[PDB]
Formats: structure tokens, C-alpha cells, sequence
């Protein structure tokens, strides 16, 4: 029958959606924690990326299934953007989806499964508030422990503590009077050679280019910087003109005339009083000469992101037309110098006008750990910043999930109604985190889970978790393994919403030109 | 035999029409009500949209069957495009089609089935008039419950009462001296970031654009606005000219001459006394300078939808030619300001000449719920507008459909004639609505139907329905679950007409270039 | 002739309008010129709002809004 036929196609569709989400969860699951395994990504071109950052996998994956795309979107987007909890959300989500299959097979209707997951997620939110520990936003040592916990396992092991302090100082600089952290002011840069011990923190913005003409000065002090969003070239008549030369004397006379035009363009630039010039487009070869002869350091074909970060740092205005360029429009920087790094070279802009602007230059021998540390540092900036804003942290290492899981099984006994079955499942689902953490360390994931449960028994220790280094269950706070409250709540929230999406979708329907 | 052969292809062809119509109904059926499930739309490109709004599904689907195209069109189109019960109509139509198959198999001729459905549909109209409850168009509380009822389940639960008040406030403003509500005067705008709690109502029209040149003023007060539907560029001769330069001195003179043209265009605009300028097409980069230097706030390549709403709001006339621009053609606005919001920035036009312009700005964290809440508000505007115009409401939650169903089976006992069979069918069909509503809540749809019937029996409570939150049969009026009368009437009429069409079509014939 | 074609609500109203239009176009010969009667259709309202217009109807907008919306004693080109 026609309409009883759709109900079977939809049920297949939901089971395939849940199936699709579970595969995404398992693809990233092993990357969690200090001992997290890393995955090798390969594309059509053949070049590869090997990373432990789950968000990078989920972002760079080849995902073909619509339900997977959606689970990625809901879990990936989150308020306040902490950055390291997204993968934990996906993994927990995949475990909730597994549980949901059995609950649906038991003829628990989807909305009742959602009702249970929504109830259990809120109770988890509340428990996190009570378990959390308050810290001063000005407390630097705990902020370093936040940093070290987040960077651990990313390949910086040797320099972990040094690099953590660098992160804390970089984030501490951009805190405004309001107390909020502006992430856009901190730039993360990476260049090969030397070692991670040589990672340094720069008080200005860094641009990767060379001066367009070697004749230009390598170093400029007290620089007046001009940002030009227009190419420096011969300007064509918009009316599409051609030119005829009847006189051989005129053939030079025209060429000499165009030379005059380029001088005048450079002259207008120097008239603004600019020492240094960055242009988002290109500079004609002859103009490069006239710029060098005038003593102006210039770089062509600059990325727009660089143009934007330079403007806020030095106070310059991005200018679309030479007529608009004025001395008032220039930015101020104490030193602008092109320096050679191990390998190639770059333009450093230092002693910049805006004191909040800061850049982390990450060094190291091998690029795949360079990219990895960069990705690691970006999360740590997020993770540390959230602690400054929120001022609350929790013990890491899976301790929190074990406490939440047990208290939720306690809470589930109190629920009188059909969603109790979904509540117990949601509790059991959180155990995937410590169990995954234990198995990435080469241990027996089940015995570790039981040992940690035992540690949480009675009034116990709310902070007890596995120390992967000692292989024993220990207090994570005393070992300094801690992470922000906001990450845990956002992970719980993202895990619940993403599964709630798939659970509410009964059918999948073909459409034409959706966007 | 030839002509008895067509009759076999036809009667199959008609049954194939009903089959397609039933499939369309079932595809959207589960989306009804507070607990309504949502469907995942996917296109060839792979990008997806997940929504529970049935009209959006029917509009965006991939439907290939001509009977399906027709059933959607007839049910979707309504006398008053204000308010959406269309999905409910489609569902009833699909159920009416199911019943009609059985009557046709029993040798009830199609016109007799139509005669019964038309008879049953009219009797339903009258009953709705008698059950309905009258409310004041100036009564704010009832209008708020209308909105909350339409918004329930659309994903803003904590913001439901707030967002409803804003809608009622927004709709109450557009009531004219005639008493009629103009739906086009209410604009719904959406941008992500922040939270749904931050949804605000703007007393003027909103455009999403940036000022074309940062050199232009961000804010202009006492604005005389000019709307230009022509690009600002160097003007070519339509007569196909080229230009030859014999003298190198003239090479600049042409550039300078075309620059003069751009000055001349800007001067003519300033000559009309316009402070702010919107253009649907593009602005030459250099003309952008002269507009900024002349102190005019301008934006290029604006969408046509914005252009028309700006014209209607401010009193300006959309202008095809710069020569048409006159001081009388200018629009008036108290303030025109580009404001920065959480995510991006946009140009607000406020303190507009004609108070009728109003804008609903919906915020929220995730875009896929942003679209959903946006789509919900359009319906909420619809139901409220109908309530103000008609001043009659009925109890929601399927209570109305159960009452009509019993009264129609009662009416069917009175019919003396062969169409009696069709009237009971129409009566039985309406029960799909509460039954669907009950099953989307995770309950037993049949017991709920019986329990609700029992409440409507004897004399009974005409407002009694299932409360999905308490799981018990309750008075829907006391719970504030109410919906416009016009919604129920338009739904029954569209359901009956759309089903009558397919039922009245015996053969399907290949045609040659219809439109 | 109209019965069963979908009007069915006010048949006679629509019929009276038809009769009036046809009765007007009878020429001196007594023959009826059909070409002078044009039938136009537009959505909205209801068939009860069907009206008979004493002039010709064009579905177009004035090409520029700057042109006058209304013109009296019009000389048409």
C-alpha cells in the first residue's frame, strides 16, 4: 500500500542516518586525549595530511552522506567557540546514536528518546556547574595547566611547559577592559627550521612575503605604512582605445609618457609620506624601480587576510584608490624589517601601534608536527581564553564523564516515565570517553573504567581519573590535569543536539536546487 | 477492442493519479503539530535543508508526477495567502483519496463521490462557523496565544512567549484604517550569531549590505534617499565607437576626461540633494571615490527585493536613468545607519516616512534553526493577521477535527441517497489529523482517538483534545491552544477541492508544448 | 453552456454579463461580431467579483514609474 510503503522507506532512511552518523563518530574516536591516535588523510592529488586534531579530520573529510554532513554541522558549530571539545561531542553523539537504535527497536518512540536525552543533558549541565572549580581570571599558573593539558600529546612534549607559558602570555595580552578575549587579535604563524624551543612571541603582526624589488631597503624604522588594494599599472581608458604611431620620434615619446605615469603614481604614494607599502595586487616592474629609487619598501600580491591584519595592527586604512591614499591613512610601526628565517624569508612588523596585536611564531624541524603544533596552539588559545572569561574549570582525564555517568544513573532511577530508559542510555554513553582514553594508552579499557567508578564510589573523589603516564587512577586536580567548564558543557550540549537532529528526522526526501 | 481499451488504461491512470496524490500526502504527514517530525531535503549538489514545515517540503521537493504537481498546487493556493494550514489540507486530501479508492472499487461513480465530499465539505464549513469563538482584534492576549500555538515545536521553546509578543506587536502595527492587515508590510530578516533571545523588532526597513566605500559616512540623519536601478559607470556609445590617440599628451587627457564624467555624474546626483544612495547594480571604483568625497553614503549591487521595499517604505521612486532623478523622486528617512551586529554589519533605514514599514530581526546560534524560526514567524504572522481580520478562532490540537468528524457521521445518517457512503468517508478522513498528532507525541494514536471521541460524545466538550505535554485529554481552550477560523475553513476547502480534482480526472493524455 | 465548467456558484450572474456583452455588439446587419468581446482572467478575489469593463484591458505596467499613473481624455498611440 502506498502510504504504508513510505513508512518503511523512512525507517530505512532513519536507520541509515543513524548508521551514517555512527561511522563518522568512529572515524574520529581514536583521536581523543593525550595518547590519541592520529589519522592519515589523502586526497585525489596524492598529497597527505597526518593529524591528531579531530576537528581537522571532520573538516577535511570526504563525507558523502547527507546525514553525516548534518551531524558534523550541528556538533561543529557551538557558542563561544572553545575548539577542543567538538570531537568529544561527536564521539558521545555516536554512542547515543548506537543506544538509540536499540531503544527504537524496543518501540520507544523517537520523541521519547529525545525527551530522555534532553532531560539527561540538562541534568548533566547542572552537575557540571556544581562540580566545577572557580579560579581567578588573573591566575597564570592554572592557566598554564589549562594550556599544558590541551597541548599534551600533540608532539610538543619536550617544550610543552615553555610553549604553554607563551600561550598564556599571548592570550593574557588581548584581554580588554570588558574582560572578554578577542581571538582575532592573536595570529598564529608557522615556519620550518630550528626547533620548537625557538618558538617566540612577537609584539607585532608577521607577513610572509619578500620585498618586491631587492633594491629596496631590508629594514625600516619608524615606518609609515600604506595599504593599497589597487594594482599599480598603466591605467587603461575604460572606453577601449588603440594608439597609432606615425612618427618614429613619437614611438619613444609614448613609452617615455607611460614612464611618466608610473613616476607620478609612485610620487603620489611618496607624497603620503609612506616608508613601507603593501599592495594586495601587483606592481608593474618599472614602478618597482621608481619605488626603490624613492627608498620605499614594498610587497606585491599580498593576501587580503594579511592586508586586514596589518590595518588593525598598525592603524592604517585599506585604500582602494591612489587618490584616496593620504598621510592620515598611513599606519605606524616602530620597525619593519625583512628577515631570513631558517629557510626562506618574511617581513616582520614589530613595535606596532596597537599593543593588543600579537603573533606566535612556531618553529620546529618537521612540518607535520609544525602544522600539528599550530593546530594545537589554536585550540589552546581558545581553551585558555574561555577560562579567563568563565573563570571555572573541571578535572580532565575522563574524571568528569565518569562522575556524570554515575550521577545520571542515580538520577535515572528517580524518573517515573518512559524516558527513563533513554536517560540510563545517555548515562552509559558518557562512559565512551574514559574507556576510549584508557584504550589509547594501551591498557584494558574496561578495568580502568571499573577502577575509576570505584574511585567515585561513596562520597569518594569527584576528581579521580586515569593518569596515562603512571597508569594508575589518581586525582586529576593534584596532577594538574584540568580543562575549562565551558568546553564540557558545550560538548554535552553539542552531543545532545546533534543526536536530537537525526532522531527527529524520519524521512529523507530528494529535492531540486535547494540553495 | 479499441475504445474499451482506453477505459482500462484510463481507470488505471486515474488510480495512478490517486496513488501519486496519496504518496505526496504521506511524505509530509508526519510534520504536523507541536511534536511534528522534520524531513531532510537533499539536492543534486549535495547540500541539505532539514525542516518540519510542510509547505517548504512540498515547495522544495523533487516531485515528478503530474497528479502530484496538481494536488500540491490546488491545495497550496488559498483565497487568503495569509496563514498556513495547507499542509493539513494535503494530509486530509491524501486520506480522502484513500477512502475514495474503496468507494470506486465498490462501483460508486466518481461524481457521486464528489457529490458526497462536496456535501460533507460544506456542512463542515457551517459547523466551523457555529463552533468558532469570537475575539477582539484589539485583544492582545488572544493574539499571543494564537502565535504561541503556531510557533510551538518550531525550535524556540524558551523564547516562545517573548517571540510571540513581538509578532503580535509587529502585526498589530500594520492594521490599517480598513482594518485589514497587509502581510507584505511586515519584513522578516535573519542573521546568525548571538541568540534567539536577542531577536528584536525594528521600526524601519533593513538591508543587508556594506557601504560601498569605507570613506563614506556610516550614518546619515534627515536622509533624502535616491534609488537608482542603473549602474554607475563610464557610459559607452551604443553606436560602436573606438578611439585613436595620435599625441602622447592626449593619453592622459582621455583618462582625465572620463574622470570628469564620473565627477559630472556624482554632481548631478548631489544636485538633487540626496544624502544616501542605493543602486541595484555596480559602481565604478573611481565614481565610488567621488561619491565619498561628495559625502554620499552609497551601496552597490543591491538585491532587487531590497530596492522595492526601500521605495515603498521611504516614498522614493525607483529610477532607471540618472536623468530621471529629481528632488521629488527622493525618499525620506529619519536615520540611515550602517550598524555592526554580532556577526557582520548591515544598513538600517529607520524613522521612515511611511510608518507601515516594519522589520522582524531574528537572531540565533545555528543557521539551520534560524531558517526554521524564520519560516515559523511567517506562518505566525499569517495566523495572527487572519485573527485580526476575521475575529474568530477555534480550539486547536485536533479538537476541531474530532468534533467535525462526529457531527459529519451524524449528518451522514440524515442523507437519503447514494452519496451517504462518501459523507462518512469524508467524516472518517478528518480523524487522520488528531491521530497523526497523537502518534507524533509517542502515544497510541488509536486510544487517543477513542478518548477524544468520548470527550466529544453525548453533549461533550467541543474544545477537548490531547495535551501532548501532560499526555491527557484536556480542554484546548483552557490550555490556550487556539487557531484562526480561517485556517480551518481554508484547509477543508483546499483539501476537498484538491481531492475533487484528482477524483474528477479519468484519463491522462500526452500533450504538445502546453505553455 | 456554462454548467459543469467550474463556475457553479453564480452561474446566472456570469451568464447575465455574457448576455449583456453579446447583446451590445450586434451590428446593423443583425450579425454578431465576436472579435469586439475580449475575455480576460486574473487571480484573486472570487468569481462573484467578475466584472464587465466598457473598455479594453492590457496586462502591463507603465514602463517608467515617472510616467503618470492616470490619464484623462487620452490620445493613444
Amino acid at each position: 500500500l502506498p502510504e504504508n510503503m513510505k513508512r518503511y522507506m523512512g525507517r530505512d532512511a532513519q536507520r541509515m542516518n543513524i548508521l551514517a552518523g555512527r561511522i563518522i563518530a568512529e572515524t574520529v574516536r581514536s583521536t581523543l586525549g593525550p595518547k590519541g591516535m592520529d589519522k592519515m588523510l589523502v586526497d585525489d592529488l596524492g598529497d597527505v595530511v597526518v593529524t591528531n586534531d579531530g576537528v581537522t579530520i571532520l573538516r577535511e573529510m570526504s563525507v558523502e552522506h547527507p546525514a553525516a554532513k548534518m551531524l558534523i554541522e550541528v556538533a561543529k558549530t557551538q557558542e563561544k567557540e572553545v575548539g577542543d571539545g567538538t570531537t568529544t561531542a561527536v564521539v558521545v553523539a555516536g554512542e547515543l546514536l548506537r543506544k538509540a537504535e536499540e531503544l527504537l527497536d524496543q518501540n520507544v518512540h523517537p520523541t521519547i528518546v529525545v525527551k530522555g536525552y534532553q532531560a539527561a543533558a540538562q541534568k548533566a549541565q547542572e552537575l557540571l556547574k556544581t562540580i566545577a572549580m572557580e579560579v581567578g581570571a588573573q591566575d597564570k599558573e592554572i592557566l598554564t595547566k589549562i594550556a599544558m593539558t590541551s597541548i599534551t600529546g600533540k608532539g610538543a612534549e619536550k617544550a610543552k611547559e615553555k610553549l604553554a607559558e607563551i600561550i598564556v602570555e599571548a592570550v593574557s595580552a588581548v584581554v580588554d577592559d570588558e574582560g572578554k578575549v578577542d581571538k582575532d587579535l592573536i595570529k598564529i604563524e608557522k615556519k620550518s627550521g630550528a626547533s620548537i624551543d625557538d618558538t617566540e612571541l612577537i609584539k607585532g603582526v608577521l607577513v610572509d612575503k619578500e620585498r618586491v624589488s631587492a633594491q629596496m631597503p631590508k629594514k625600516v624604522t619608524d615606518a609609515k605604512i600604506a595599504l593599497l588594494n589597487e594594482a599599480i599599472e598603466i591605467k587603461e581608458t575604460e572606453t577601449d582605445a588603440e594608439i597609432r604611431i606615425t612618427d618614429p620620434a613619437k614611438l619613444m615619446e609614448f613609452i617615455e609618457q607611460e614612464e611618466k605615469m608610473l613616476k607620478d603614481m609612485v610620487a603620489e604614494i611618496k607624497a603620503s609620506g609612506a616608508n613601507v607599502l603593501f599592495v594586495q595586487k601587483g606592481i608593474d616592474d618599472l614602478a618597482q624601480h621608481y619605488l626603490a629609487k624613492e627608498g620605499i619598501m614594498a610587497a606585491r600580491r599580498v593576501k587580503k587576510s594579511d592586508m586586514e591584519k596589518l590595518a588593525k595592527a598598525t592603524g592604517a586604512n585599506v585604500i582602494t584608490n591612489i587618490k584616496d591614499l593620504s598621510a592620515q591613512d598611513l599606519g605606524d610601526a616602530g620597525l619593519v624589517e625583512e628577515r631570513k628565517i631558517s629557510g626562506d624569508s618574511m617581513i616582520f612588523v614589530e613595535e606596532v601601534k596597537h599593543p593588543k596585536a600579537v603573533t606566535m611564531l612556531i618553529r620546529g624541524t618537521t612540518e607535520h608536527v609544525i602544522e600539528e603544533v599550530a593546530r594545537a596552539v589554536d585550540d589552546a588559545v581558545g581553551v585558555v581564553g574561555s577560562t579567563i572569561e568563565d573563570g571555572r574549570i573541571v578535572s580532565g582525564g575522563g574524571s568528569t564523564e565518569v562522575e556524570l555517568s554515575m550521577k545520571l544513573r542515580e538520577y535515572a532511577e528517580g524518573i517515573s516515565g518512559r524516558e527513563q530508559l533513554a536517560v540510563r542510555a545517555f548515562a552509559d554513553a558518557l562512559e565512551v570517553i574514559p574507556r576510549t582514553l584508557a584504550e589509547n594508552a594501551g591498557l584494558d579499557a574496561i578495568e580502568i573504567l571499573v577502577k575509576v567508578r570505584a574511585a567515585h564510589a561513596s562520597n569518594g573523589n569527584k576528581y579521580a581519573g586515569l593518569n596515562v603516564f603512571t597508569g594508575a587512577v589518581e586525582d586529576m586536580t593534584e596532577n594538574g590535569v584540568v580543562e575549562p567548564l565551558r568546553v564540557k558543557t558545550q560538548a554535552i550540549q553539542s552531543a545532545a543536539e546533534s543526536t536530537e537532529m537525526l532522531l527527529r528526522i524520519d524521512d529523507v526526501i530528494a529535492a531540486e536546487k535547494l540553495r
